[PDB]
């Protein structure tokens, strides 16, 4: 049905086996799979021999000879069938893959001289589903023959395809040209030799975003695609045509970076925004490169940190006047005589409803109307981001804060009863948002990362085995003290409280049930000595030793993930703040003869 | 008696020394141990010189000359005694070891030309107890001369034995042929050169399980024996005759694995069952090999995980209706006036006996008859495995659960008194079996391994030194507060409770005895300050630091032991479930011209 996404991997495994069956049960496809050239001359000099018959993938006999790189057998199929060269595969898995595609992928042939001598099409599009990029195809070579030749590092075949008229600007279904595909190849060193070779054959008089400024179907150039895909090797090589040394002075050079596709120019997505909003771990190592790590720590020292410690001082002072309008909330004494289950009730205030007739209730009225306005402004700069940027932690904890302030407003107006419940969330979803502003400080910055990596990490996998233990012993502790007097040692008197006592006894944050005047059940002393060992001794200290084994093997990741929080903050502070504040980064080159671009120089010793 | 298993190692140490005594006190055995050929001609040209006399191991003089590789002295014993070649050793330690065996083991001789020129037997069986495989013999070479020659890596001697008629199919007492013995040799690289050489001399027209399909006396072929013995090097080499590349496409090949001795064909034990049910740590590295790690994670993603989260949702829902039939158990109030030792008794319910006359006792009756049926079905699919597979943790914890449910059933029928005791075990042996189903999840999967490795690990060796301390201080705390008023600070009022208070004070899961109104004994403040240091401070934190030193040096073992739990689960889910469910793994080759075997292809980049 829908649960089988492995029913297409199953459908192509039994399609490759059916390919090898059709080769064996047909005489010339087996004669092309082997050489068998003395037997291959005989099979084609017949009356109605089918040279145009297909296999399971739609192979002709020239496809089989080019796939098993039989040079001598493939010459015979082109002599006695010159029309066979122009014929592609027709199966849905391999659509349009001509015989020129197959002889190119094998990184060699003397057949690509012979196929192009028979005027084979260099603009054939291998549009089949085995050539799309996916996490189920081991290759993404493109669609075109020079896209296949440039990804196998064949500099003799790429030059020989272009001399026969291969279009240098051919794009895929994804929009990727030849120069995009080289970036997302697994062999990053050999793609740098090929990136230079494919640009040498541009020389295109109609320049018009010449060859490495043309984007794919999601608006990424080759330079920005190396940023998203995490290609560090093709990022330093792509940066070489953007820097230029002003002067060298002994050991001291002074380059000048172009910075026109890294910094936020206009409404276009800059390369600092693509690295943050991508889902790769290796993409955030471009934040350590020499035009980027000196661009981020130049608009964070100057402009990013003063505009982040002003928003961290307004918010920390906004929430002291939210705390004090919950400490001083209106609260009368009780009227209903406590005719409740007596001695199991001690609530004695039951807050006011329309009583504000006090000059201390008017000072609070100003101070609790600031926190209403301050929680509407959160829902006017955060909700127009969630429902304007698709659907995809401190975002969630500040809509939730701003929702709980509006819930306790509606409960204040309609005089609803339980108002301690939205305030208790808003006093702790609110104060724990001051941990957001512990990323402008390098000391207490990564300490907020390794709280996220442990809540949704080491403590989320400990959660599901702790709850196994504290449901087994809490249900064992309950039925032991069920035939009991709860007046003394009443830790487990009803089944919710036995769960919460046993959770507390797991963490040793209450004492441990003992009376010493009255004989406890005999079964209690055994099942609590078992709960003491396998839960307090064993399993609690197993969790503080898998948080101390977490650190030293995430100590590099957690410390390089601080300046990825600086980029995400500097990008956010730049988009929200207007252009009257926040001057642009770098030195504009209108008054220096360098164009309309914004440059960033840096000097360094090179020894 | 029986306690001396080192009385046979003692019996062969004094048997090798007695061998060296008999050589010295006899003239020609010392003349054969050295060369002494001018003295060796003289000793044999006598009237009644004993050339057929024995040593302590039953050596003839040709054995001594072949053991100390004296080529020139051994020629003289064969000229003047050609009958001496055919004579084996007769001691129980070295039975049947002819002189051809000894000249072969030394990895060289020109004597093996000379012994075979005297038509020495190539089918001599060295059946002595120093040649059986054991953890007290450093060698297991086999029984036959070409079994001795192939295990010393002598390709000149193996070819020269076969040309004189050495049987290629000779088997041991263990059933091992020549090709089995090469697998369980300590030098794994040189056995791959020999495995190919011994198959080249097969060419056997009577094929009939040709040479590497013949099993030993426990049903293992050479391919399955490399799985059990942990031979990773002879597993990849043995797999080369099972894969075959369908096609190579540039960097992209497509092999097709045979999978007929790895997957469960029928009632025969497949190789995935042999790796799990063996006692070697190095055998479970064959689970990471390219036809096996892609077979396991193909019938776990498809069929193993849906049939394991259905059994983990039935069991977790079976035991919520066992918990609720213990929360709501029938329980009257007390009748016997508490004429017990008054104020030391608070049990006040003493559960019902035949009172079910309630419409809430009938809903429980359905819910506690499900847990009776659900605990019989456990004892019908687990007891027919224990008493049907020899005699050899979550097996034990679910027979014990299913036994405690049947004990609390018998106590319910006969109206037995103490029923809180089988329920208290069954509520915690039952809930802690939900940790079994935390192996279908890779996050909380290895977290169940390092609970087993710490209960029967770091906490089992801490158990025997903690109980030394909490018997010494509990017996010191008892006699201090023995001359005391137990009405106030009654932690230690009788000797069982002093043990349980001191166990709790060890773990700091009760407070710590203090009264502050009445003067405690002076001796208490000294012996509790000693118990605070050497038990709470020193020895408790010694145990949480040897669980945190456990992790980072078992972090690789504990994480590769997760997918050994997946294999053991996938094997168990395949044996229990019928063939109507659970389709077989791989693609059958009846409709593709490949035979009756079940193949598994995989494609990969090879750069
Ligand atoms: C993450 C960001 C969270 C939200 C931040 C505020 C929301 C975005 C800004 C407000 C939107 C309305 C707007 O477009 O804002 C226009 C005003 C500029 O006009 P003005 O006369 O108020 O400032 C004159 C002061 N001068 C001369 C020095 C420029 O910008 C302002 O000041 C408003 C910003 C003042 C706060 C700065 C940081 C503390
Ligand atoms: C109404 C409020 C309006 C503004 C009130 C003044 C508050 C601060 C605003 C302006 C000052 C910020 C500033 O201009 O400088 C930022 C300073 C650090 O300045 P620095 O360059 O010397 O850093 C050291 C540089 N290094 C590392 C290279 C040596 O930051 C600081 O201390 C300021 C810290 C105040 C912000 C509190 C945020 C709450 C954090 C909670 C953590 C949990
Ligand atoms: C971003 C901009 C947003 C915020 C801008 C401000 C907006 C305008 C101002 C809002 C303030 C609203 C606060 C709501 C609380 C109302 C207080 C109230 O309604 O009554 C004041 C209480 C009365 O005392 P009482 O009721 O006990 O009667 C005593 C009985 N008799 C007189 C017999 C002795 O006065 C007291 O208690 C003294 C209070 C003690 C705590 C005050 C100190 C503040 C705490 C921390 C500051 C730290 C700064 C950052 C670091
Ligand atoms: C994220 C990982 C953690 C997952 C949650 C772990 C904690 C479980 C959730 C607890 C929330 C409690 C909600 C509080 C209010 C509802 C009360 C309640 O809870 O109902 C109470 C009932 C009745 O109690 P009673 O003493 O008043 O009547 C005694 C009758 N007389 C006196 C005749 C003996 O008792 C009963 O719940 C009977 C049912 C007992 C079995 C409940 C099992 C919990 C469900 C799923 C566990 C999942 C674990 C996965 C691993
Ligand atoms: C570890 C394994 C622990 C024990 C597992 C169950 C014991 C072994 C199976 C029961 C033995 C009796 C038997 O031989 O079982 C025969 C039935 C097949 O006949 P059927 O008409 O009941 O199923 C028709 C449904 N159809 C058409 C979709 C196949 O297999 C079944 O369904 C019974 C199995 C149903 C549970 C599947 C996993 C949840
Ligand atoms: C009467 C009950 C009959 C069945 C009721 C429905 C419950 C589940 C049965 C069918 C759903 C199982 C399924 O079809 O899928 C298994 C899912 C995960 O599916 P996935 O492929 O997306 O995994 C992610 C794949 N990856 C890692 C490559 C990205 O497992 C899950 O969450 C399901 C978890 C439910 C089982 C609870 C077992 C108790 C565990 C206690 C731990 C202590
Ligand atoms: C694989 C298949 C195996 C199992 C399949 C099901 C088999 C058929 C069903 C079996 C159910 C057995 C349950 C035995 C317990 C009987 C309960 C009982 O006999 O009485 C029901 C109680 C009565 O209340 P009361 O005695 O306090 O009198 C109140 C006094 N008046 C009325 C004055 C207010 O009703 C209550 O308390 C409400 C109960 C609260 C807890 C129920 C919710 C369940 C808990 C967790 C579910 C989570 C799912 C997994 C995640
Ligand atoms: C796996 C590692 C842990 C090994 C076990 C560690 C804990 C030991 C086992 C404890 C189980 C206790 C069983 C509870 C019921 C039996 C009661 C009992 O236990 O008998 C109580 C007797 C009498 O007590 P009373 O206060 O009523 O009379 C006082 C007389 N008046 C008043 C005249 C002064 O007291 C006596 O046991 C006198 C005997 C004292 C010496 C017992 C030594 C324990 C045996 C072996 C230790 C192995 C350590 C290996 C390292
Ligand atoms: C009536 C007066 C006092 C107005 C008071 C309002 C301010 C105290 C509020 C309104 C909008 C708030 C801002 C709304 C948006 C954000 C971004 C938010 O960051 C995120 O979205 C989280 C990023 C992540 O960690 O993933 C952190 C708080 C902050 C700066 C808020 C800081 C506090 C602000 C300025
Ligand atoms: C690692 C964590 C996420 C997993 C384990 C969580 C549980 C151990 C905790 C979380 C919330 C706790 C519950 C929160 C609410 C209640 C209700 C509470 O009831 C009352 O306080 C009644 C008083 C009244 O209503 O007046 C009793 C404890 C109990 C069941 C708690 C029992 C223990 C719980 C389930
Ligand atoms: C690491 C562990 C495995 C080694 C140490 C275990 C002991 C410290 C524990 C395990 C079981 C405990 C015992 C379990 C049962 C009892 C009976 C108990 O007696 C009662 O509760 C009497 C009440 C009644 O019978 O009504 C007193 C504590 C005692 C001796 C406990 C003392 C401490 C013991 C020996
Ligand atoms: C009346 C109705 C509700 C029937 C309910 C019965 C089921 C809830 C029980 C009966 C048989 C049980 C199974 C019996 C065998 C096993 C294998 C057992 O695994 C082992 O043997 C442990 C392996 C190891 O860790 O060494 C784990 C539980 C499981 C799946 C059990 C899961 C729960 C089952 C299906
Ligand atoms: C993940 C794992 C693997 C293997 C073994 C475990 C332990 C989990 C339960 C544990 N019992 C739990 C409770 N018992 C108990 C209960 C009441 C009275 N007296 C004794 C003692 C031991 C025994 C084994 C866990
Ligand atoms: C494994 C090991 C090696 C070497 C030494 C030890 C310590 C174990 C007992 C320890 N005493 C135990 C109790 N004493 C004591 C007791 C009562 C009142 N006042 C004092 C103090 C010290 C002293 C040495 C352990
Ligand atoms: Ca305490």
């Amino acid at each position: 049905w829908f649960q089988r996404r492995e029913s297409w991997a199953q459908s192509r495994d039994e399609q490759n086996l059916l390919q090898q069956k059709r080769i064996w049960e047909s005489p010339l496809l087996l004669a092309a799979k082997d050489n068998d050239v003395q037997a291959l001359n005989k099979l084609l000099k017949y009356e109605d021999c089918k040279v145009h018959q297909r296999g399971a993938m739609g192979e002709t006999a020239l496809h089989i000879a080019a796939l098993y790189d039989n040079l001598e057998a493939a010459m015979v199929l082109m002599e006695a069938a010159p029309e066979l060269v122009f014929e592609p595969m027709t199966s849905e898995l391999y659509e349009g893959q001509t015989a020129l595609h197959i002889a190119v992928v094998n990184q060699n042939m003397n057949l690509v001289r012979a196929l192009l001598a028979r005027r084979a099409s260099v603009s054939a599009r291998a549009t089949g589903t085995a050539f799309r990029r996916s996490p189920c195809n081991l290759i993404y070579f493109g669609e075109h023959p020079l896209s296949f030749a440039a990804c196998v590092n064949s500099e003799e075949i790429v030059r020989l395809l272009i001399e026969h008229g291969a279009d240098i600007r051919a794009q895929d279904s994804l929009g990727n040209t030849v120069l995009h595909i080289l970036i997302l190849q697994p062999n990053k060193t050999f793609a740098c030799q090929m990136y230079n070779l494919l640009l040498s054959y541009d020389r295109h008089g109609d320049h018009l975003q010449p060859l490495d400024l043309v984007p794919n179907h999601q608006g990424l150039t080759p330079f920005k695609l190396a940023g998203v895909e995490g290609n560090t090797v093709m990022f330093q090589h792509l940066m070489q045509k953007r820097k230029h040394t002003q002067w060298t002075y002994g050991p001291l050079t002074s380059t000048l970076y172009d910075l026109t596709e890294i910094d936020s120019s206009g409404d276009e997505q800059s390369l600092l925004e693509l690295i943050i909003t991508t889902k790769k771990r290796e993409a955030r190592q471009i934040l350590d490169q020499t035009p980027v790590k000196e661009l981020v720590s130049l608009k964070w020292k100057r402009y990013g940190r003063p505009y982040f410690c002003m928003l961290g001082a307004i918010y920390l002072l906004y929430i002291i006047c939210f705390t004090m309008c919950c400490i001083y909330r209106p609260l009368k004494p009780r009227t209903n005589n406590r005719t409740s289950p007596r001695d199991n009730t001690l609530l004695q205030q039951k807050l006011l409803q329309e009583a504000y007739m006090t000059p201390k209730d008017d000072i609070r009225l100003v101070g609790e109307l600031v926190t209403v306005i301050g929680a509407i402004i959160i829902l006017l700069v955060e909700v127009p981001d969630i429902f304007r940027m698709g659907v995809t932690p401190f975002h969630v904890l500040i809509i939730t804060y701003a929702f709980m302030v509006l819930v306790t407003m509606v409960m204040r107006l309609i005089s609803a009863s339980g108002e301690v419940v939205p305030m208790s969330f808003a006093l702790v979803l609110g104060w724990c948002n001051v941990m957001y502003f512990a990323r402008g400080f390098q000391m207490l910055g990564p300490f907020t990362i390794m709280i996220q990596k442990m809540i949704f990490g080491d403590l989320m996998r400990f959660c599901w085995l702790m709850a196994v233990v504290i449901l087994g012993f809490a249900s064992a502790f309950y039925i032991i003290f069920q035939t009991e007097d709860p007046e003394e040692l009443g830790h487990f008197y009803d089944y919710p409280m036995a769960l919460f006592s046993t959770f507390e006894l797991f963490l040793t944050i209450i004492d441990g049930p003992a009376n010493y005047n009255v004989d406890l059940p005999f079964m209690y002393s055994i099942t609590y000595a078992a709960f003491a060992i396998i839960a307090t001794l064993l399993m609690l200290n197993l969790l503080i030793a898998m948080m101390g084994d977490t650190h030293w093997r995430v100590a590099h990741e957690r410390d390089e993930l601080w300046r990825a929080q600086i980029v995400a903050t500097t990008v956010m502070l730049e988009r929200k703040l207007p252009r009257c504040l926040w001057p642009r980064s770098g030195i504009c080159g209108r008054e220096y003869g360098l164009g309309d671009r914004w440059f960033l120089r840096v000097e360094d010793r090179q020894d």
